[PDB]
């Protein structure tokens, strides 16, 4: 099965999943100098304080924390989209070290970790109908550095504990999604895709500028879980992150 190792890992996934070298593959490396500030791009529109968290879940390569899609809700609309997006899940990628974790990069420059805030167009219906079209999903990109701690975060850092192997799942209500935006929503915005298979080319990717720091002891948590399932061999959940991916034409905007 597909995974993060020299045998399943991102250089093999082509394999099963031949779009893996398609030509609006995610993630990729945010070149600044030549990003192309689009004037024409609105704001983004967060509207959360009605988000619904339902549970969080070890699904063997990462831990999604889950909401109730089932109405209006959360949503995400502006910025470059055209329609709503409702919020369904959110989830990490990080590293075995700080230099490295981060799908996206920035003029080459690696985060310890990259936080993925997944929505789905309301005109599709479902979720499963979403990631058939082109303009299917919105992923809210943002980073994470290294540093002072996130308060915000240590709801989800205190339940690891609880989902430490694949299949593992918690309860997990009343968790606020506002704690983990960063003050601006400066932002750059391509076309992609999923950066985990199926790799479906049904993302627009919005990758927020300003990180949002977390710290040293706050990171050593996520590095504690399991891609393996539990009375199995311990394999640490790291480096659970796709390398660049050709940029091959498409043009990356921004906001700024
Ligand atoms: O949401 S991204 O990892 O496919
Ligand atoms: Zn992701």
């Amino acid at each position: 099965h597909w995974g993060y190792g020299k045998h399943n890992g991102p250089e093999h996934w082509h394999k099963d999943f031949p779009i893996a070298k398609g030509e609006r593959q995610s993630p990729v490396d945010i070149d600044t100098h030549t990003a192309k500030y689009d004037p024409s791009l609105k704001p983004l529109s967060v509207s959360y304080d009605q988000a619904t968290s339902l549970r969080i879940l070890n699904n063997g390569h990462a831990f999604n924390v889950e909401f109730d899609d089932s109405q209006d809700k959360a949503v995400l609309k502006g910025g470059p989209l055209d329609g709503t997006y409702r919020l369904i899940q959110f989830h990490f990628h990080w590293g075995s070290l700080d230099g490295q974790g981060s799908e996206h990069t920035v003029d080459k420059k690696k985060y310890a970790a990259e936080l993925h805030l997944v929505h789905w167009n309301t005109k599709y219906g479902d979720f499963g109908k979403a990631v058939q079209q082109p303009d299917g999903l919105a992923v809210l990109g943002i980073f994470l550095k290294v540093g002072s701690a996130k308060p915000g975060l240590q709801k989800v850092v205190d339940v690891l504990d609880s989902i430490k192997t694949k299949g593992k799942s918690a309860d997990f209500t009343n968790f606020d999604p506002r704690g983990l935006l960063p003050e601006s929503l400066d932002y750059w915005t391509y076309p992609g895709s999923l950066t985990t298979p199926p790799l479906l080319e049904c993302v627009t990717w919005i990758v927020l500028k300003e990180p949002i720091s977390v710290s040293s002891e706050q990171v050593l948590k996520f590095r504690k879980l399991n891609f393996n399932g539990e009375g199995e061999p311990e394999e640490l959940m790291v480096d659970n992150w796709r390398p660049a991916q050709p940029l091959k034409n498409r043009q990356i905007k921004a906001s700024f």
